């Protein structure tokens, strides 16, 4: 009842903490489709232009538009992609397009660099026609310090699957896969046996995702 307390308040601070971090990713990638939209001339150009800003390189592993018209892709800090790599054949990309509205992505493998990432995304339409699709992205690593900035503490989904955790490895795997498994509702409880608790992130679009603590 004490160390439930405990953990139930370090829960709730650490899943705020991680919350206020990906909000203010949010509202960058929001801020980037509104600039896009608002270029009076949206050529190659002016779009590098705005993505070459330093704010987008010193809080995102890169920032990038995939254009519907014919896949042109333009990212910031540029890298090579593969040969043949098409925006919209991407999950971040058509996920995006089917939800008309931000969302935030599971961890998937960069498509230049292998890095395990995770992106924000969103349509961008110019005067009610479809741009493409703008995004940033950041390395998973990032965001898992952020997590464990204090046992260890571990991000899942509602579903199960393992989205951050200290133990590489383990990202994407279901709790059942790490844990040959406690089940997930929010709150304490016995599962070497540990206490393992979990509280919920709020604000996060489209998802139910969870700081797992373990204690």
């Amino acid at each position: 009842t004490d160390t439930e307390n405990y953990l139930g308040e370090i829960g709730t601070l650490t899943a705020s903490n991680i919350q206020s971090w990906l909000e203010g990713r949010m509202h960058l990638v929001e801020g980037l489709a509104s600039q896009l939209a608002l270029l009076d001339q949206p050529d190659e150009a002016n779009i590098a232009r705005q993505l070459e800003q330093p704010v987008f390189s010193r809080n995102f592993a890169s920032v990038y538009l995939g254009e519907a018209a014919s896949g042109t892709f333009t990212m910031r800090p540029y890298d090579a992609m593969p040969e043949g790599y098409d925006p919209r054949t991407r999950a971040w990309y058509k996920d995006a397009l089917a939800a008309d509205r931000l969302i935030v992505t599971e961890p998937f493998v960069d498509a230049g660099t292998g890095e395990q990432i995770l992106a924000m995304s969103l349509p961008v339409r110019h005067a009610g026609q479809l741009l493409g699709v703008a995004a940033g992205d950041m390395k998973l690593e990032t965001l898992t310090a952020i997590l464990n900035s204090l046992g260890y503490a571990f991000l899942v989904s509602d579903a199960g699957k393992i989205l951050l955790h200290p133990d590489s490895g383990l990202v994407l795997k279901t709790l059942a896969e790490a844990y040959p498994a406690p089940n997930i509702v929010p709150g304490v409880h016995e599962v070497s046996s540990q206490f393992v608790s979990f509280t919920p992130v709020k604000g996060l679009p489209g998802v139910t995702w969870y700081v797992a603590l373990v204690l």
